[PDB]
Order: structure tokens, then sequence, then C-alpha cells
């Protein structure tokens, strides 16, 4: 916790200099309370005294804003839901905004914040560190963020802080910078035609009968499948292989950033983040072949070790696609 709180020069804030010019911090909260929160008046005072006319604040909270005149109108908003990811368009828009600001003056600083300054903040700080060339791999940037912000040490396995999708999206940016020259990859239109879950035993009813699947595009449900009932689908349970395979029916053309949520009627399947047992994000342009397969540690919620009694080491989810291009 010594890395967590800034305690110098009469300040007391959950604020971390990730580098000399890159700051990660928690939400500048209303009121004067300072127990596990950063009072907005004090955060305003920090940047006005320590970085006068040389700061830019990034608010990554879709859920909450504030009076941005308190920061002299130097606030940029990225609308990210807690425990989720920015769109690739929004991530790249942020990256360009940061790069222009940082290039004009060596003494300029960026302060990225979310609610706790963990997952969402780690997503954009790691992406920026790749952009600025401090690291060439997403893994290296993320682990460095963990070492500065949390009690993580470089050498041990990377766990906590970011979600699996948040990790994936930093990886997406690396691929964008390396293979696409920092440009958004060409639009790819797809339709989901099947879902396959392995190691289904012990997951809810253990045969897919409790499960439902929601596809979300641009903050709207575009499809809902209910497995046992045949609601926009056709479930098959393979007891011998310990797997379920489900034909996905009536999926509309999907493009961009897609959120897939799996829900259960069975209460014996706990809810982690996002009010469901498991979920994930992917971008259609970054899909390779006719499928995407995600291991346990690549899915949001099972990526946590506390759930590993239910989601085993061979638990995977695979989406099969069809080409929706003209």
């Amino acid at each position: 916790q010594n890395k967590r709180r800034y305690r110098k020069d009469g300040f007391d804030l959950d604020l971390t200099y990730v580098t000399d010019h890159v700051i990660a911090m928690s939400f500048p909260s209303s009121g004067r309370q300072s127990l596990f929160r950063n009072p907005i008046g004090e955060v305003s005072r920090f940047f006005k005294t320590k970085h006068p006319d040389k700061f830019r604040i990034y608010n990554l909270c879709s859920e909450r804003g504030y009076d941005e005149t308190k920061f002299d109108n130097h606030v940029y908003r990225v609308m990210i839901d807690d425990h989720n990811v920015p769109t690739l368009v929004d991530l790249l828009k942020f990256i360009d905004d940061a790069k222009v600001w940082m290039t004009s003056d060596p003494d300029h600083v960026i302060a990225i914040h979310s609610k706790g300054g963990k997952g969402r903040t780690g997503t954009l700080v790691s992406s920026w560190l790749l952009e600025d060339g401090k690291f060439d791999t997403a893994k290296e940037a993320l682990e460095y963020f963990g070492s500065r912000r949390t009690d993580f040490e470089v050498g041990d396995v990377f766990q906590g802080v970011e979600t699996a999708s948040q990790i994936r999206y930093v990886g997406y940016f690396e691929k964008i910078k390396k293979n696409y020259g920092g440009q958004l990859p060409p639009m790819k239109k797809l339709k989901v035609t099947g879902v396959t879950i392995t190691a289904i035993q012990g997951v809810g009813r253990g045969n897919g009968s409790d499960l439902s699947m929601q596809i979300v595009s641009e903050r709207q449900e575009v499809l809902l499948c209910k497995f046992a009932e045949g609601y926009n689908c056709a479930l098959q349970y393979d007891a011998t292989d310990d797997c379920v395979t489900c034909e996905v029916k009536n999926c509309p053309v999907l493009a961009g950033d897609i959120k897939v949520r799996f829900m259960s009627t069975s209460k014996s399947l706990p809810r982690g983040y996002d009010n469901c047992p498991f979920y994930f994000w992917f971008n259609t342009s970054l899909v390779e072949g006719d499928h995407v397969t995600l291991k346990r540690e690549e899915i949001d919620n099972p990526h946590k070790k506390k759930t590993w009694k239910i989601y085993r080491d061979n638990f995977t989810v695979k989406l099969t696609f069809s080409d929706a291009e003209d």
C-alpha cells in the first residue's frame, strides 16, 4: 500500500506516477472525505501546483463525470463501463489525443483515472506506454503498470488488476501498432453461427440447460439465445466429450467491438463482474479464420483463481462465424 498512496508535499491521494509524465489515479470524488477516496478539491490543487498549465486529465468512467472547470477544462472523457473495455475507435482516439498533447511540450503530463485506477486505467496506460515506445509487448506494459500501481513484482505471474478482455484489448493495440501502423484495421462483417463450451461438467446444470447467451453491439442487445428452450438456437450436449455445442440462429451482421455475455438460471453458478457468470469482448476485424477460441484465463470472471473449482483448466468458449461481407 506504500506504492498506492501519494503522501508527499502535504497531499494525500491514491495517485501513482507510473512514469515522470504519466499518472494513474482513482476518481476525483465529490466532498472532502479522504478515506479511500481522492477529494476533487485536493486533486485539482495537486495538478495546479505540481504541473501548472502542463496537465491533461483523462476520465475513463462512463458512469460518472464532474465539474471539469475545476481542472481548467483540461479533461478528456472516455466512456468505459467498469470491468469492460473501450471501443477500438475510442482507444485510438485517446491515443492520438495523448500523443499530440505529449509531443508539444516535454514537461506535459497525462493523468489517467477510472473509479479505482485499476482495470480501465491500466488498459489505457499500458496502451500509451506501447505508443511512447517504452515497451514493445503488451505483456511488458501491463506488468510494468502492475508493478507501479499495485504490489505486483516483475518475475511473478501476472494476475488481478485488469480483466481478460482488458488484457486482450492492450494486445489488440499492440497488433494495431505493429501490423496496421496505428490505423484502425479494415472493417470485417461477421455473423455468429455457433458456440462451443468445453469442460461443461460442474458449470451450472453441467449440460448447458441453464445457460443463455447475449450478444451486445454498441451498448444494445442484438441477439439473445436460450439454450435448453431453443430460443434462437439448437443445443447439443455431448456427455462423452464433456462439451456443449449450440447452433446460433438469426444473428444479425456484427461489426466492431462485440460483447458476449453468458447467463444462467442456476444460482450454483456465481456472478462475478458485469452481473453474469462469464463474458468477453472481441473485435470482428481482429478475428482470424472462421472462429475465435478463448481459454479460461482469457474469459472475464473465470480468469480469477477463486472460480477455478467451477471453471477448470480445460474450460474454453469458441464462437464460430460466417462471412457477412457482400
